[PDB]
């Protein structure tokens, strides 16, 4: 049936109504950090979340997005690897039913407890929905989330969870700096890849940040009572939403840092 993280549905059965799930250029990978090469080509990561205007934060089904007026360069990601300008779409997260599982991307095979994914569009596409049919089209940070001490910044983000347990719930989200949500350093792994749920479009530039943040147990543990479900349904907790890894192939991951 729809696609999801189930037994019947999930990531291994993708490939029989998404074909490019056995593409050449999938995510996520792991990130073999004695094969990464230094490229001291690459420039620094630009992140201006200054004017950052976010506006909703919404229970998708597979995850909860948190989602950002796009229509103006108010939030935007360049230099690194990129060229040309991004703008930031949203925001979600993927984690497991445990804390030791529950990121997309692993460093020599080390699994995070979760895993923050900023998702920005190359504005000179227009718009979103044409950015995904570009092999350049999208820009992603992916931060891990390690279990330790409690995040500040992310605490505005858990305390609404409960107004949006359901499938298709939303509510208003404004003012969050997403700043908050940054490691100190910005030293990256990077490598071109594609969504990590259906249509698993092979439009990505993956930017990895080498630096966790951490978060605390409480935290996490919030982000485990969301349902897959929508409201009255039987409940399914909304946990383990990550797509393992898949082959690098013909594929270099390159890092800004040595
Ligand atoms: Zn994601």
């Amino acid at each position: 049936h729809h696609w999801g993280y189930g037994k019947h549905n999930g990531p291994e059965h993708w490939h029989k109504d998404f074909p490019i799930a056995k593409g050449e250029r999938q995510s996520p990978v792991d990130i073999d950090t004695h094969t990464a090469k230094y490229d001291p080509s690459l420039k620094p990561l630009s992140v201006s979340y200054d004017q950052a205007t976010s506006l909703r934060i919404l229970n998708a089904g597979h995850a909860f997005n948190v989602e950002f007026d796009d229509s103006q360069d108010k939030a935007v990601l360049k230099g690194g690897p990129l060229d040309g300008t991004y703008r930031l779409i949203q925001f979600h997260f993927h984690w497991g039913s445990l804390d030791g599982q529950g990121s997309e991307h692993t460093v020599d095979k080390k699994k995070y407890a979760a895993e923050l994914h900023l998702v920005h569009w190359n504005t000179k596409y227009g718009d979103f929905g044409k950015a995904v049919q570009q092999p350049d089209g999208l820009a992603v940070l992916g931060i891990f989330l390690k279990v330790g001490s409690a995040k500040p910044g992310l605490q505005k983000v858990v305390d609404v969870l409960d107004s949006i347990k359901t499938k298709g719930k939303s509510a208003d989200f404004t003012n969050f700096d997403p700043r908050g949500l940054l490691p100190e350093s910005l030293d990256y792994w990077t490598y071109p890849g594609s969504l990590t749920t259906p249509p698993l479009l092979e439009c990505v530039t993956w930017i990895v940040l080498k630096e966790p943040i951490s978060v605390s147990s409480e935290q996490v543990l919030k982000f485990r009572k969301l349902n897959f479900n929508g409201e009255g349904e039987p409940e399914e907790l909304m946990v383990d939403n990550w797509r393992p890894a898949q082959p690098l192939k013909n594929r270099q991951i390159k890092a800004s840092f040595k």
